[PDB]
């Protein structure tokens, strides 16, 4: 019974539909199933932290947030630099299918991984840099989670990117609540020393069933969660919840900053919502906010 042109969030300039008529069905779908069918799955870096700052500051990655602690070893700066310029090249290569992209992942965070071992690190260094930038996620963000958290809404962070930083910034931001769970690459200690990464390995192009299924530790949080909200910052992120079998209706809900016209196209082909340098969870929010009034309503 929710019609969009009632809906002010949606109906502002930036807020970008290929169809306002399935956006609006599937709206309904939400407020009708109520929150204890709801789940949420976001990306974290770029959409949970934002793209653009209010000021010019510029917002480091998870993987950024590592490393740029001092307790590092004066070659793991260079050689993390010299892995980055190999590889980010070929992350974000379009003409480049992504079975072929895999491997070359693949040889980045081996690589990677293999480059954080041998050496002891304090995980309060990492708390250090990355409580410089708990006023960097997009505004509402508190206020967002703080829904969640109240609506018994479990919210899985889904991240290629390095785990400790970024429960860390979740953590001193006040938002990492019961509710959150956080799925992506964790440092792994050995005796007192670093050895690499935890597997599964999680890469840009696994972010979806080959990772998160219904065999994994998380899907038993949320197999009675079949209402999906998924949210990201690039056109993979939009895959995050395939593999949840029996999920009924999900809204995709990407953020686009880079780019705008070349990747308008195929944002809208692949979101549901598309939202044009938007640093705010106002959306997500107005989402909830529905929800939890039919909630209430009944
Ligand atoms: N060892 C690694 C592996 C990946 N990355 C970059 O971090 C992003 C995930 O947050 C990935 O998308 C990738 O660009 C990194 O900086 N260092
Ligand atoms: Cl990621
Ligand atoms: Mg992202």
């Amino acid at each position: 019974r929710l019609r969009l042109q009632d809906i002010p969030a949606l109906t502002q300039d930036h807020c970008r539909m290929r169809d306002p008529a399935e956006v609006e069905r599937i709206i309904n779908e939400f407020v009708i199933g109520g929150p204890e069918r709801m789940q949420i799955v976001s990306d974290f870096d770029y959409t949970i932290t934002k793209q653009r700052t209010e000021d010019g500051g510029a917002v480091p990655s998870s993987f950024g947030i590592f490393n740029a602690c001092q307790s590092l070893p004066e070659n793991f700066k260079a050689e993390t630099d010299k892995l980055y310029h190999k590889y980010r090249p070929i992350e974000i290569d379009p003409h480049m299918p992504i079975a072929e992209k895999v491997q070359y992942m693949i040889e980045w965070w081996t690589k990677s991984g293999e480059l954080t071992s041998g050496f002891p690190f304090d995980q309060s260094e990492i708390d250090q840099i990355a409580s410089k930038y708990t006023h960097a996620l997009r505004d509402r963000t508190h206020e967002f989670f703080a829904d969640l958290q109240r609506l018994g809404i479990p919210t899985l962070v889904f991240s290629a990117g390095l785990g400790n930083s970024v429960v860390s910034v979740l953590r001193q931001a006040n938002v990492l609540h019961p509710n959150v769970k956080v799925v992506s690459n964790f440092l792994q200690f050995r005796d007192g020393l670093l050895d690499g990464f935890q597997q599964p390995m999680i890469h840009t192009f696994n972010k979806n069933e080959t990772v998160l299924n219904e065999t994994s530790e998380y899907y038993d949080l949320v197999h009675t969660r079949d209402h999906i909200i998924v949210m990201g910052d690039s056109i993979g992120d939009a895959d995050m919840a395939s593999g949840v079998p029996a999920s009924s209706h999900i809204m995709k809900i990407g953020f686009l900053f880079d780019h705008v016209e070349a990747n308008m196209k195929k944002y809208m082909d692949t979101f549901d919502i598309v939202l044009v340098d938007d640093q705010t969870m106002d959306v997500p929010r107005t989402l909830l906010s529905l929800i939890e009034k039919q909630h209430k309503l009944n």
